[PDB]
């Protein structure tokens, strides 16, 4: 199980960080259990947390919400997009779709239970 409250960066890793591609239905059961509903969609970045956190130190750019703490990866990355096809919670079923895209993440200061990097990724801002 996960604690009563994880940090935003830790939830970002649980939700979007799977360096090895896996099965959607398998990898979604944890997230849907923490949310108590079948998540309609989620993107898995096939990269190490160390790699995605390193994007936080590249040039800061604008986000969708017009905040300015977003950073774009310098290179495309492998991804799998899970899509809720059927099933009632907790029996959520998904279809997988591979992608090779750039990503933009929003970063913020580490919270006191996160690793002490200058910045940590907390939100998958966009795929492009
Ligand atoms: N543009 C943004 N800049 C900074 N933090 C954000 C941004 N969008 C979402 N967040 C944070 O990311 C968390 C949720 O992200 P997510 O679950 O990926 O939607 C919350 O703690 C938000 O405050």
């Amino acid at each position: 199980m996960w604690p009563k409250r994880l940090t935003k960066a830790h939830w970002f890793e649980i939700q979007h960080i799977q360096p090895s591609p896996l099965q959607c239905n398998r990898a979604m059961s944890g997230i849907n259990n923490y949310t108590q509903h079948c998540k309609h969609q989620n993107t898995f970045l096939h990269d190490s947390f160390q790699n995605v956190a390193a994007v936080c130190d590249l040039l800061s750019i604008v986000c969708k919400n017009r905040r300015h703490n977003c950073h774009q990866s310098s290179k495309p990355v492998n991804m799998t997009d899970c899509r809720l096809t059927s099933g009632k919670y907790p029996q959520c079923r998904y279809s997988a779709a591979a992608q090779y895209k750039f990503f933009i993440v929003a970063c913020d200061p580490p919270q006191k239970s996160d690793p002490p990097y200058k910045l940590v990724p907390v939100h998958l801002d966009s795929i492009l």
